[PDB]
């Protein structure tokens, strides 16, 4: 005696600052787990499987298709489906041998991806969303809301404090401290939850926005050397002020002594300084 479903799903990535790159999932993961936390059935989807992103306005995501979830046929039977993006390998993902979403081992909870943020258009986003599967009943949509699990920087520049006016130089040349590896079952978007660290390299190409996982450890840094004459100066950053799924602008103000930084986080419309 078994059962066969299909779910309609649905990814939403954003519900006006990130980019259709940063929007973009080329690939994705998605399990389905029972009340107990064991996994009844796991997909690895592709760029032709996934579709196009569509878009209403404000609202932009992605429909996918979970055919052939096999239950044993005890009337409605309450699910939650967990989605990892852009995290796949050529053929298969990294979590194909997770049995548990929670265990001692071989759980999606004990899981760490080393595969760092570097491309805009293959960003890990990770969500979870909890429905009840109705027997021989008609299907509906359930939509998982997925966020960034990496926090998008940007390097402004140095400005004069008296008017506002962009000085010309202060070229960043370095950042130091930047996270390559996370844990994939934290979602909360005002707190830094992820504990795995390694280090991530800043790009030989030194660009202006770049990302990096969240840094639980409060000792931690990310450093900017920026040219200030001769050698470039060093600036150092609380690691743990940059939460996944959130967007920062570095900015300094020069006032013939040294220079006074701000810490913005864009979409709470918030700034930080000394």
């Amino acid at each position: 005696d078994e059962l066969s479903f299909d779910m309609s799903l649905v990814l939403l990535t954003g519900d006006t600052y990130a980019t259709t790159e940063e929007l973009t999932i080329q690939n994705c993961h998605v399990a389905v787990f029972d009340k107990d936390g064991k996994r009844i059935y796991f997909k690895n989807f592709y760029s032709k499987d996934l579709g196009e992103m569509k878009t209403i306005g404000n609202l932009s995501g992605y429909e996918l298709q979970l055919e052939g979830v096999r239950t044993f046929g005890k009337e409605d039977k309450k699910v939650s489906v967990l989605v990892v993006a852009n995290a796949n390998n050529a053929n298969n993902s990294p979590f194909d041998n997770l049995t548990t979403y929670d265990g001692v081992d071989n759980s999606y909870t004990a899981k760490t991806i080393a595969k760092g943020p570097v491309t805009a258009s293959l960003l890990v986003k990770i969500g979870k969303s909890e429905t009840t599967l109705k027997y021989n009943q008609d299907n509906a949509p359930v939509t998982v809301s997925l966020i960034q699990l990496s926090a998008k920087i940007e390097y402004t520049g140095v400005y004069k404090k008296e008017n506002g006016e962009l000085l010309e130089g202060f070229s960043l040349t370095k950042v130091a401290g930047l996270n390559a590896s996370s844990k994939i079952t934290i979602f909360n978007t005002s707190a830094v939850e992820n504990g795995a660290f390694s280090d991530l390299a800043y790009p030989t190409t030194k660009p202006v926005t770049f990302y990096t996982y969240e840094i639980s450890d409060a000792f931690k840094e990310v450093i900017l050397s920026v040219q200030s004459g001769v050698e470039p100066k060093e600036y150092p950053f609380p690691a743990n002020k940059f939460i996944k799924g959130n967007y920062y602008r570095i900015k300094g103000l020069k006032s013939s002594t040294e220079i006074e930084w701000v810490l913005e986080n864009v979409e709470d419309k918030e700034v930080t300084l000394d």
